[PDB]
């Protein structure tokens, strides 16, 4: 598709990030009313998740059983909430100081990127060790994405780059995204194609797996993208922060 389609969202305030789950519902950090928003696929109606004292929160995420984790920013912390329940959890990361983005894949390992400690930090499920990725030259990263074979994307936003790390490797690949600047976001697609919001050409890019050939997304009117996500169906999903909305754009 060429057109963009605004989604049905009432009251958002500068939304920072955007996750889909296999049934279309979209979730939003509606970061400027500190709460989290949720949004069946074709309603117009949304319901506001059961969270409790978040601040600012500036990312989202959820996993197959439909639980959902939030980068709580303003409280320097990481809560989920599983799909119908009241109480949220506290995930156990140390030494955590502002978690700017979330990501979980498909074996429930927690992904977070810290802003303020300028390395990306991840969670096994059940085991709950963290272990700090062995990413280098970081500086104040911005968002993280998974793909399916377990390679973590960071928007290294300090320094106009995105990279990605193979599983298990000590191999940091830069992408050759030309003319990227300050990227915000970030996420990936079953084919492997990555998606990234970029705050200084108040656009959003794509780049295919082996491709030096950036498309630039045809959105319009956008002011800030913040967030992005790709659902099993390719249409992308974008935060426009600085019009208190969130845009979609069908494959």
């Amino acid at each position: 598709s060429n057109t963009q389609t605004v989604l049905p969202w009432t009251g958002l305030n500068t939304p920072s990030g955007v996750a889909v789950d296999s049934a279309g519902t979209v979730y939003v950090t509606d970061h400027g009313n500190n709460r989290v928003v949720k949004l069946a696929a074709g309603s117009n109606t949304q319901t506001v998740l059961p969270f409790t004292g978040l601040n600012t929160p500036s990312g989202v995420a959820v996993d197959s059983a439909g639980t959902v984790y939030v980068t709580d920013h303003g409280n320097n912390r990481v809560v989920k909430l599983a799909a119908g329940s009241n109480t949220q959890t506290v995930l156990p990361w140390t030494g955590l100081n502002t978690p700017s983005g979330v990501a979980v894949d498909s074996a429930g390992t927690v992904y977070v990127t810290d802003h303020g400690n300028n390395r990306v930090v991840k969670l096994a499920a059940g085991s709950n060790t963290q272990t700090v990725l062995p990413f280098t030259g970081l500086n104040t990263p911005s968002g993280v994405a998974v793909d399916s074979a377990g390679t973590v994307y960071v928007t290294d936003h300090g320094n106009n780059r995105v990279v990605k790390l193979a599983a298990g490797s000590n191999t940091q690949t830069v992408l050759p995204w030309t003319g990227l600047n300050t990227p915000s976001g970030v996420a990936v697609d079953s084919a492997g194609t990555v998606y990234v919001t970029d705050h200084g050409n108040n656009r959003v890019v794509k780049l295919a797996a082996g491709s030096n050939t950036q498309t630039v997304l045809p959105f319009t009117g956008l002011n800030t993208p913040s967030g992005v996500a790709v659902d099993s169906a390719g249409t992308v999903y974008v935060t426009d922060h600085g019009n208190n909305r969130v845009v979609k754009l069908a494959a």
